[PDB]
């Protein structure tokens, strides 16, 4: 698989890219130019549904970011194919996005950038070592990664008391103390991983993010399927037992994705599964 | 009906609003606030499927933006609330809009605006028009997308290959063409469906708002669907230099003789 996706320490700095396949008959040289450059490590890359759709092929587990129908709001954005950029300098992170970009022209188009960068201690919990491994890979070295970014009022939530602060996310902002007596609406006890019939362990990989669209969370989750992320998402969504996450109290997402991240092969990434 | 809905000419300035709702709780003040000043005609109410959805209430024919499992890309971004704003004078749209904005406020938040500005031929007109847009209690149904589309590559082809993008009539024109994909007497059940588009421009590009009202979603989507290549695998050509932003589907309420008439929401 893709080292990047559970390898740590995260670098200081990501640059996501989504991109929309607008001259398919181009997309050979994009290609050719793109995949000798995914090592996996500080270039992954993701596979959506459209760019499958185009070239007729079917990928096992690939999918639509999923329509929601509840009293919140979680947008479907999929793009055809999304590039994770990582590295300490933000500079150079840049210059090889704008090389990147060009590369794959003119069969893509940049549709979306998130510059992510590294109050409460969002990530932790996270499967490790080989549970980790099992959470977020597929058996052929593939994971299926949902991306949303999502958008903070802060001003709204650090205006609530302390306690109703805790009582949204489900822990103590004094020392990440699990609340127990917390309501089902709050956050951690939505998204208990263990309280789901078929378990629901799933990798975090997130970070800030903060341009003209205003300052959150650029989320990403990691998983062997993207089951778990779904089943998580409508439990805070309502569709499960009617109660919403609380977090939606303060935040929302704006963007919303499902990606494929092909394996790894002894000499680059794998793409044997979409392309003969 | 909404007069606003048909009435034509058109004003030069629109300002589109779209609102998430993130306190149900204060959603009855908010309403409160904000229905005097709906009066269909200057002011336009458009009511998404999370609103429905949060008050445990049905709404037949409203649903949300669909999921098109396609190669070309139409995003769902629905929305609970959507207000339209009609007039004139641009700067008297914006003094409007930021009085409803933070008039729904607690209850609702801005997620979306668009600022638009001002062939049609084939646009329904007259009792014709009404009969497209408007259901029997009143209602209409509006699909809203904000489409940019990036010129310079359409008008870098050269003159052949832009027509045949767009279809003119060229009669030899590929069913990729758009006036091919979109012949509204060429869907079984005929998909007439009153345009209300405006022209944009912001920090997210340029392009056309395109806004699809009908006496119910079907006409708009079996075209989106055809557009999608969803129908007959053939990909309309518009896809090539121009791609929606966002998508929603709104319920407009009908009029009362006194306002909007919210009653299939609020009872
Ligand atoms: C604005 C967006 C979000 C913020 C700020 C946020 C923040 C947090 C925080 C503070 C925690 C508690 C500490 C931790 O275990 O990480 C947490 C836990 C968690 N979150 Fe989120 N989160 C967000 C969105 C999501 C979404 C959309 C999912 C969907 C799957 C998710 C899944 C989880 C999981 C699985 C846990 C661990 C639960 C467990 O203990 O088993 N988070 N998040
Ligand atoms: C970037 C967005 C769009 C642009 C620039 C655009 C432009 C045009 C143009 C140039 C025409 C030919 C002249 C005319 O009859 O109006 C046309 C026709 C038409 N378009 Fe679009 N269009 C867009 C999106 C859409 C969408 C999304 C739909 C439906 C879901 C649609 C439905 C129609 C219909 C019904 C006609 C009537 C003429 C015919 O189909 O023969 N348009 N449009
Ligand atoms: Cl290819
Ligand atoms: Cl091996
Ligand atoms: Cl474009
Ligand atoms: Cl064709």
């Amino acid at each position: 698989f893709q080292q990047g996706i559970l390898a740590t320490p995260v670098p200081a700095h990501a640059v996501h890219l989504f991109f929309t396949l607008q001259s398919p008959e181009d997309l050979p040289a994009a290609l050719d130019r793109l995949l000798p450059q995914v090592d996996g490590k500080q270039l992954l890359l993701g596979i959506g549904a459209p760019l499958a759709k185009a070239l007729g092929r079917e990928i096992p587990g690939l999918r639509p970011f999923p329509l929601l129908d509840a009293a919140v709001e979680n947008p479907s954005t999929q793009h055809a194919l999304w590039l994770w950029l990582r590295g300490d300098d933000r500079g150079d992170l840049f210059h090889r996005a704008q090389a990147l970009i060009q590369a794959l022209a003119p069969a893509f188009v940049l549709a979306d950038e998130v510059d992510g960068f590294r109050g409460y201690e969002d990530g932790t919990e996270n499967p490790q070592g080989d549970e980790a491994v099992e959470a977020a890979i597929a058996d052929d070295g593939s994971s299926f990664a949902a991306f949303q970014l999502w958008k903070h009022d802060l001003d709204y939530f650090k205006s609530l008391p302390q306690a109703e602060q805790d009582n949204i996310i489900g822990r103590r902002l004094s020392d990440n103390e699990e609340l127990d007596d917390a309501p089902e609406s709050a956050h951690v006890k939505r998204t208990a991983q263990e309280s789901f019939e078929p378990e629901a362990f799933m990798v975090r990989r997130s970070m800030s993010w903060a341009d003209g669209r205003g300052a959150g969370l650029a989320f990403v989750a990691l998983g062997h399927s993207f089951d778990a992320f779904e089943v998580q998402l409508r439990r805070m969504s309502g569709l499960e037992d009617g109660i919403i996450d609380g977090l939606y109290r303060f935040s929302r997402p704006l963007t919303g994705g499902y990606y494929w991240c092909p394996p790894m092969s002894e000499t680059g990434v794998d793409l044997s599964a979409l392309l003969r």
